[PDB]
């Protein structure tokens, strides 16, 4: 459920 700010920045699952 947290993304990065991943260049597109990527998602997890948490």
């Amino acid at each position: 459920g947290r993304c990065t700010k991943s260049i597109p920045p990527i998602c997890f699952p948490d």
